[PDB]
């Protein structure tokens, strides 16, 4: 997919997060959502696994949940930022609300058969090949490997 | 095949979905099983309402209500869910491994997850149970809307 005028700014946000859940001793994987039009910012989150013993609230998934409710409609013109690759439940997610676009920090790291679904499903995907994530995300996985396998089912 | 839980599941499933209910929420419940010794590790009911959760679905809740996991635990249990999983949920399945998925009904909603999970090597179970249908059609007949945005529509 095409880059978009907001898209340093929604990579920023997400490693900005990435960072604030890597220093309060979780993993390292942050997201925002944002308007396509205006670039606000309906908000912005990071894993949480650690932080509340959580087994869905991964950076996605918490992203999503720090927006609050809204009605559909305001899901269908934004673009989910993510500092790593997707995973199927955080894939699932974007389809069901129907965010149309996905800005993706790394997939060096960890990628899973969710880019390419998404894609499948008329979702544009965007691979940035952001070296600060791709670097602080493969010092979490030298460190911590078992942390890494439980956050995806390993 | 036939799991041998899949009565226990499916009820504790239709309990989970009658308080969300009560509480006045998205009428959709869930348990996880194990499949060896019929161990309930968690169970829950959709969270929309009672936290102003856009994530908290009936199969999300569960799996949190679970608790963190070794990933082998997934890996040899039955979820069990009163509706048919929307594509976030079919994804949660999916990445955490978890063989089977019994299913309440598919009539009041079904989305394309099904037959994804099936695709990925799942076992997918519809038991078409009536309890389960009328408790959701009578939300969606109350409450459209409501109904719309758990959905995101
Ligand atoms: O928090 C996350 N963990 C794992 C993968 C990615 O989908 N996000
Ligand atoms: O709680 C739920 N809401 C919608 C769909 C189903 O996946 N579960
Ligand atoms: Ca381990
Ligand atoms: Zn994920
Ligand atoms: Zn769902």
């Amino acid at each position: 997919g095409m880059a978009s005028k907001w898209d340093q700014k929604g990579m920023d946000i997400a490693y900005e997060e990435a960072l604030l859940g890597y220093k309060e001793g979780g993993v390292p994987i942050g997201g925002c959502l944002i308007n396509n039009k205006d670039g606000s910012v309906l908000g912005r989150g990071h894993n949480m696994r650690f932080q509340k013993g959580s087994a869905t609230l991964h950076g996605e998934i918490s992203t999503l949940e720090n927006c609050g409710r809204l009605e559909g409609k305001v899901y269908k013109d934004t673009t989910l930022y993510t500092t790593l690759s997707p995973c199927e439940m955080c894939t699932g997610a974007i389809i069901m609300y129907g965010i149309p676009r996905c800005v993706i920090g790394e997939n060096v790291n960890f990628k899973s058969k969710g880019e390419k679904y998404l894609q499948t499903r008329g979702h544009e995907v965007v691979v940035v090949d952001d070296e600060r994530c791709k670097k602080l995300m493969k010092q979490f996985i030298d460190e911590r490997p078992q942390d890494w396998f439980e956050d995806i089912g390993e």
